[PDB]
Protein backbone atom coordinates (compact mmCIF):
# COMPACT_ATOMS: atom_id res chain seq x y z
CA UNK A 1 0.00 0.00 0.00
CA UNK A 2 2.70 2.52 0.98
CA UNK A 3 4.64 2.12 -2.27
CA UNK A 4 1.46 2.37 -4.35
CA UNK A 5 0.75 5.79 -2.83
CA UNK A 6 4.27 7.02 -3.60
CA UNK A 7 4.09 5.59 -7.10
CA UNK A 8 0.72 7.19 -7.81
CA UNK A 9 2.05 10.61 -6.77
Amino acid sequence: LAASLACAL
